[PDB]
């Protein structure tokens, strides 16, 4: 254990160096080229973009500041680009540059061409249970270092793990990450992984991480989520009962720690015992799992995504090509300055 103490011991120190002193204006957009849209969204979109000079590919996230604004995000886009710039872990997405301009905030990151986990587990249907177990270890390990930087991650969904050329996950997305000792209290999320703490409007702390973590479990071994319907408020309705249905293909030692994850009492929940992180490394479902192996990147993955090259976009979606648009005068400048 010592060894996991020190590892995390040197991890916040990194860490708090750089949130103290954030590293801001590291490019501008004339350095890149603009290859396609990869996503998009109320505030924002996701471009592959290639840098001119050294030929790399990037995934480049461009937020509209005018939009952010009304969308009542800025407080959460500058958490999401602090922390980013501040982390470093195996399984998190790296941050290669920041910049802002009159319009827009940038942040250019490492472009993942084998996809999202959306679009493989809905492809192959439902991932077997050791393949599950994968993916879930590195999420495990992911939590205990974010939690032990005190931050809470808040939009786990498999929209937001990249799969890379060594088949293991990248989080991305930090949208909703935040640095909080103790409780906070924004409802953000996505419905099916929301806790009950949250839908019911109570400081909540990082147990609604772990929770999300069972959610995902669930839907990666079943292919839909435990708590489904048309309506947000059915949906709720269904996360703050307490009730779960599994389907009988599920081993016996899966269903038992989903009871401990989507436990609906956060100070009953694991991840949130006395124990904390090992209640989970430790239960029989695991015990296939080399932990240090999977944060070595040793283990053969279950699966490899298909993609002919670093600029291979076919594991992503068509959307339509719209203009990155400048103003000529500046937007938004006193809200943004510490970006």
């Amino acid at each position: 254990q010592e060894s996991v103490k020190e590892f995390l011991a040197k991890a916040k120190e990194e860490f708090l160096k750089k949130w103290e002193s954030p590293s801001q204006n590291t490019a501008q957009l004339d350095h890149f080229d603009r290859i396609k849209t990869l996503g998009t969204g109320s505030f924002g979109r996701v471009m592959l973009v290639k840098h001119k000079e050294t030929g790399n590919h990037y995934a480049m996230k461009i937020l509209d500041k005018q939009k952010v604004v009304k969308l009542k995000q800025i407080e959460h886009t500058l958490n999401e680009k602090r922390i980013l710039q501040a982390v470093n872990f195996p399984f998190l997405v790296k941050l290669e540059f920041s910049f802002k301009d009159n319009s827009n905030l940038y942040m250019v990151m490492e472009y993942v061409p084998g996809g999202e986990m959306f679009s493989h587990l809905r492809r192959i249907g439902r991932f077997s249970e050791p393949h599950a177990r994968f993916y879930a270890a590195q999420i495990v390990l992911t939590f205990e270092y974010l939690h032990s930087l005190d931050l809470i991650y808040r939009d786990l969904k498999p929209e937001n793990l990249l799969i890379d050329q060594q088949g293991y996950i990248q989080v991305t997305d930090f949208g909703f990450a935040k640095r909080v000792k103790g409780r906070t209290w924004t409802l953000c999320g996505t419905p099916e992984y929301l806790a009950p703490e949250i839908i019911l409007s109570k400081g909540y702390n990082k147990a609604v991480d772990w929770w999300a973590l069972g959610v995902l479990i669930y839907e990666m071994a079943a292919g839909y989520p435990p708590f489904f319907a048309d309506q947000p408020i059915q949906i709720y309705e269904k996360i703050v009962s307490g009730k779960v249905r599994f389907p009988s293909h599920f081993s016996s030692d899966l269903k038992d720690l989903l009871r401990n994850l989507l436990q609906v009492d956060l100070t009953k929940r694991f991840g949130n015992l006395k124990n904390g992180v090992n209640d989970i490394k430790n239960h029989k479902w695991f015990a296939t799992t080399d932990w240090i192996a999977i944060y070595q990147r040793k283990v053969e993955a279950p699966f490899i995504p298909k993609f002919k090259g670093p600029g291979d976009t076919s594991n992503f979606d068509d959307y339509e090509e719209e203009e990155i648009r400048v103003s000529i005068n500046e937007k938004c400048g006193k809200e943004f300055t510490e970006f």
